[PDB]
């Protein structure tokens, strides 16, 4: 229906604060958390993966390489899955952009220890 | 009232499975998650700490040393906070006892790197 | 209600004899044994600890360091728990003051064998 | 009449648990605590000695050597005084037999330091 | 009821001036001095300790280490007890934040002469 | 009118206890705290100085040297300002005389480090 699950009380507060973009006027809302869950199940991917910091990582991994080959439907996903994942880990970005940079750098560190 | 928050969908499934004791017949229920939250706020500790793997650790830290000096009210807490914490981390114990051993050993490892 | 439990027949006799203070005119009474039990349960500490020489020691241990930081509510406790403990051990002080000195010295002896 | 005195709240719980024998179906009850007190006063020995871990030791000392020369009336005493004494000291035997072994061994240790 | 006691005439003037926060619009009022006194007595700590520069120090000492383990109820306390203490000592901060820094540095100085 | 200000709740208790003289039967009362405040303002000195341990010192400093050249009106002042000051500092004298000795000795110590 429209209840909490993916994000807890504390996460919800920050979530509503985070904005979809750095230079916008539309904060994040449950509409985005559910909008992704629906598109997820469509790709044979349960929405529960978003409720777990581990499940999200698995999703971003498939969408990562499918960022250029993927379509708009995939783009939006990476946006939500990003801001959400950051919440489950620790990163408390203000927008969806900052979340992309953080996750982008974290991957660059592993490159040195996984080349 | 009586909804989800501390434990997500996936965590809820396992939670209901976990038993309060190894040799008992009373599985875990929301009644225990809320019963603790109430006692928490009483000690100037918000119940939200339980909804976060980080908050729980902070609680178990105070109850740890207060296991002998503390009263029954504290004992029950360590029981719930344990099974719950294990869920947020990764440990999927079957009872409350196993959760105590796991958390007990994890602390023994740090002793070698923090003596 | 108002029966015996913490102190036996023999202990009761001495208890009623012991005075709350060295220079006073108000001997000890069950009112003080129960008055403490109530404040104990409030701190998550069962009143039964007073019925056992072992339980008392555990209480005085927490109130010991909380003698300066603690409030008046704690002071009164240390007073009763003292006269009572002395009864369960062996010390048969006449007032609450003497009980403080006895327990104070006993701790000084361990300091030499636990520094 | 039929109230508490010799055994406190905590001791009462364990007392009712302890059985008169290892292979029996008759747990301990106040009937046994009073039954002994009556026989005690008969031997010029106050029943209060049972309410004190010190008094009990004095009793078991006289009945110890009078275990063979004594009659059945003495046997029953050593049985109750045993389970009771163990409670006041620390030993939490399950039956009256275990209590005899514990007290029997404790005496063997002194033999090495008192021969 | 609602009279003066903790803060004198001169202290009252400055108190009303001091703000709860550096970037806010809600100055300090008796409501905060009493709000703390109530929470104090709850922790077995008399409210009079706030009326004395010595009593405050004793309070901040317990709340100091309980800043992370403590709950929101404790946070607010450290806020009021801070601005108040500064008044009794000499520090005339403008907000509650400045008071935290002053007391924080003062403790750093002792570290060099108490390590 | 006739309320508290210079002395807090705790100070008031001790104040009422302190006596104007060592061998008298007239304890201290608000009448003396106000009686001085009135004479203070007369000398271009605000009564608030008495509500502050710092203000008092400034007063005793002027009356100190004016103890012989001053009149009876000044004598009474030094008496009240003394017992009061001792309260704000720490000294808990029983009479006004003891307060004079304490403050007299404290000044003798500085003489060695300020000759
Ligand atoms: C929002 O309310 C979340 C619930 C998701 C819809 C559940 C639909 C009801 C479940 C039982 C229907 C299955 C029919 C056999
Ligand atoms: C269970 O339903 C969880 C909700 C917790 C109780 C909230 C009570 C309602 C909130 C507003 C009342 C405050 C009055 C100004
Ligand atoms: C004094 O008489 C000591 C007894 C303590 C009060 C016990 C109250 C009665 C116990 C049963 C009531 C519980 C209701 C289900
Ligand atoms: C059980 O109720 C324990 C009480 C023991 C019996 C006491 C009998 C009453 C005491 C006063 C009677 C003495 C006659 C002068
Ligand atoms: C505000 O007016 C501060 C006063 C605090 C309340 C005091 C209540 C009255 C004191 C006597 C009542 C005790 C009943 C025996
Ligand atoms: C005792 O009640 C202390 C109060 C001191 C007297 C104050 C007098 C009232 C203040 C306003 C009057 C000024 C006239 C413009």
């Amino acid at each position: 229906g429209a209840r909490a699950s993916v994000l807890s009380g504390g996460e919800l507060d920050k979530w509503e604060k985070i904005r979809l973009r750095p230079g916008g006027k539309k904060q994040y809302k449950l509409k985005h958390i559910v909008w992704a869950s629906r598109e997820l199940e469509r790709f044979a991917v349960n929405p529960g993966l978003l409720e777990t910091s581990e499940g999200c990582r698995q999703i971003l991994g498939q969408l990562q390489p499918s960022l250029q080959t993927g379509s708009e439907e995939l783009r939006s996903l990476y946006n939500t899955i990003a801001v959400l994942y950051c919440v489950h880990q620790r990163i408390d970005v203000k927008d969806t952009k900052e979340a992309l940079d953080k996750i982008e750098e974290e991957q660059n560190k592993s490159k040195k220890k996984a080349q």
